[PDB]
């Protein structure tokens, strides 16, 4: 039997509704600093209808806009309301969130407009008891700022406060550590919240279960039997004339120190003593505490140049984007090997791959195993495969070999689906975003980016960056639509993967 | 897509063809010995019937029955073709296959008898040149004689001669050793073919891909991570007034000492050097050699008794049998654990569980994997399985733990179909026993027991069958349609096994 995306949103209404963790009595405000910008308006106002609408927000929970406009709700919800994808049957729910919404007009770094914010606050029925959640919707140019005056004026004195911060988190160590250790000078641990948006919280959760609830897969899950690791992420549009901030950051940086880092860490991490969020990142740590600084041997870099033979969009390379500089040498695609030096990965690639303007949306998981030591079947043996692929439509499968009916033993490769086993037929899931910020009002940290793991991020690839921006080598070009360079390809033979 | 039985048998008349093993080319004679008998009447030749039909013998194939009564084709047929389950579409094949069918009345121990026979054998079209296939189809009390004779009056000077052998090998080491080493004396073991009716060929050549071909089943196939092994055959049916000849074997001897450690052999084997027969036979033995003779503390005996709310049959007991003794001892059910004390398998439980009378059809290979290391899901995580059912349908699956959708991290147990993948939806095989006959055509020695083998089997059981038979212990009653004396289910926990609730 199927399970409908309503009753998902049920059975996880019910679990929020048992656990200790999230408060559904107390009062909650969700402060979007930033609520003008595009990120609020696209992106974070949806998403909190979304949760508010799911029925997955405690009851009594406030929305308040700030940033420097002097704007109504009426002025956030015309700008805001086309991305909710509301429908007739929501229009009462939609009264209902848009009256738990409010608006303050307020400079970021001026204590008087805080004090505003906060006296705003405390005007709500039981504002100055509530869980405060700060959604930091701006650009990190004004988080020294912005973090300083909510500690100043803003905190509950009562409920908890807890921020939540976007990357990027600084832009090599020495950045990111003046950035982290001011929040931390203001803000615990526990109330830092560095948010991924494309970590998959179902299916990274199918995973743990997957190896650490099943001898079939655990025993594997080592160097002895992995060959390599593939962790692959592909967006098939470019810059789409909006590249400029993107082009001072480059691909590394913006998605693989640290979405494709973090999902490594899961991949690789040993068994944590528990499922509490601390537990986990302790592990996520002990992996990167176990990588090398990454040395450009082991790097390749490419940009994309327009398609003769497209239309519309795959016409123009990435230098044909009016806001990027003409010879910008900024990598659009990187594919990159790391190892981890310990007992159970030693000398196993771990093999990430991204880039824009590929064939394809993909974000997928790929262990691929060893040969069998000494093959019976006269080689006809491909590697087994486990795959987990989250970007495109949701899947864990294993590649792997069976017999072909018939006399003597014809193995001929196979896939069998593992997602959710034999159990259910369809799931629909609610938008792994939601789940995310869901996690916060159950103060669960587990898939939020700690500050140790952070420096380590920053340890490994930082040495690179530096020297791509010294060296300034000029990346491979790769045509709109294609896979990439083909010397992306030839790292990865080289390292130990097989394609046919 | 689905393969129907017309395309698999296709499939494998085109492996026959390429094949240097089969010889599709020539002549073969297939020998019933006993073609009067009921082994002849109701499987032998409704079996090569199949293979005829099937497309999968030699296109120069007669069949010659042998025995005492003086018959004709007309007779065999009538007494046998009930059996075939002919339909109209077949009308004409089996025209065909009567045809190439005759029959020689003779006795087993007379040299002229075999004379005849042979004269018959070489009048056929090509019959000094044929390949021979003699399946003795008939009581161990004349194998002495028959191997006798047609190895002084039968056997092709030109083509290949084996022989298929039936069950009982022997009774115990010694009376084992007495029939294999005469049968020896006179053909070469590749000439030799000890029968398992039993034995599931499609099912354990699966098995060989899914352990040697892949890493995800290979590694853990090991002490470190097996709990225990369940090779289980059940009947639900008792001795149906025919037990006689069963009271003088017993369940180890009919079923266990033969079939089930075949499949204990095919489970525990290193991997072989190559699937060359004889690479592999020589693995299942070096599996017996490393089993100490199983002793009565691992053993748990039951006969059945009627169910007084059964209906038909399921309300007579054993002993209601009109053809067996009153007072027999003998055991309609045996549990038996054996160990193999080696570095792969050292303190794994084998767990061999058969009866007659119990709840179900089944046979079936259960692998019942450790705990996990270390529960971080609150102890909530069953023991992962692999299971392989021959009969009642043949199934591949995988019992393991799998996230229930919602927050935190609950697992739930959920099997895996695993048996053709994802690529063959629906299938229908030949018999498994029709494919048995068909590797006697095609030189294939995988599956049948090897004089080695065998040896090492006896040795493993005789000394307690002997014991058995001295003390005379009383088995433990069972009603009919149950599982069997709860006394088995003791012994599994005993040893490692967890039950499902």
């Amino acid at each position: 039997v199927a399970l409908s995306r309503t009753q998902v949103c049920g059975i996880l209404r019910e679990e929020l509704f048992q656990g200790d963790a999230f408060h559904q009595s107390d009062t909650h405000i969700f402060i979007i600093m930033g609520a003008s910008g595009d990120l609020a308006k696209k992106k974070i106002y949806p998403t909190i209808w979304w949760l508010f609408r799911d029925g997955l927000l405690p009851e009594n929970t406030f929305i308040v806009g700030y940033a420097r406009s002097r704007l109504t709700v009426a002025d956030i919800r015309k700008q805001s309301e086309p991305f909710f994808k509301a429908t007739p049957e929501e229009k009462l729910k939609l009264e209902d969130f848009f009256a738990r919404n409010s608006y303050v007009a307020g400079q970021y770094d001026d204590a008087a407009s805080y004090q505003r914010l906060n006296s705003h606050m405390n005007a709500l029925h039981l504002g100055s008891q509530a869980n405060r959640l700060f959604y930091l919707a701006l650009p990190p140019t004004v988080y020294e700022a912005v973090t300083k005056n909510i500690h100043e004026s803003c905190m509950s004195q009562i409920g908890w406060n807890r921020i939540i911060v976007e990357k990027p988190f600084g832009r090599d160590l020495q950045s990111s550590d003046r950035l982290s250790n001011h929040i931390s000078s203001l803000f615990r641990e526990d109330q830092i919240y560095r948010i991924d948006h494309y970590l998959g919280k179902e299916m990274v959760q199918n995973l743990m279960v997957l190896r650490f609830a099943n001898r079939i897969f655990g025993p594997i899950w080592n160097r002895d039997n992995i060959a390599c690791v593939i962790l692959t992420f592909k967006e098939p549009f470019g810059t789409e004339g909006r590249g400029g901030y993107f082009d001072e950051f480059g691909i590394i940086r913006d998605v693989m120190q640290n979405h494709l880092l973090q999902m490594l860490c899961l991949v690789a991490m040993e068994k944590p003593a528990s499922t509490n969020s601390d537990d986990v990142r302790d592990e996520k740590v002990k992996v990167l505490k176990c990588i090398s600084e990454v040395q450009a041997n082991n790097v390749v870099l490419g940009q994309y140049v327009g398609n003769p033979d497209g239309e519309g969009e795959a016409t123009k390379g990435y230098l044909d984007d009016p806001t990027v500089p003409r010879g910008s040498t900024t990598a659009t695609f990187a594919a990159v090997v790391l190892y981890v030096e310990n007992e159970r990965w030693d000398g196993v690639p771990f093999i990430l791959r991204c880039g824009k303007a590929l064939n394809e949306r993909k974000a997928e998981v790929r262990l691929q195993f060893h040969d069998v030591a000494g093959d019976i079947f006269h080689q006809q043996c491909k590697r087994n495969e486990l795959v987990i692929r989250v970007q495109p439509n949701e899947a864990v499968y294993t590649k792997m070999m069976t017999k072909k009916p018939g006399m003597f033993f014809n193995p001929e490769e196979s896939e069998l689906d593992l997602t959710y086993g034999n159990r259910y037929k369809n799931v629909k899931l609610p938008d792994a975003y939601e789940r995310l910020i869901l996690d916060v009002f159950c103060g669960s940290q587990m898939h939020f980016v700690r500050s140790d793991e952070l420096r380590e991020a920053w340890r490994i690839f930082t040495p690179l960056l530096h020297q791509i921006e010294l060296e300034k080598p000029k990346p491979i070009p790769y045509i709109y639509g294609s896979r990439g360079p083909t010397e992306a390809d030839e790292l990865m033979k080289r390292v130990g993967f097989q394609y046919e």
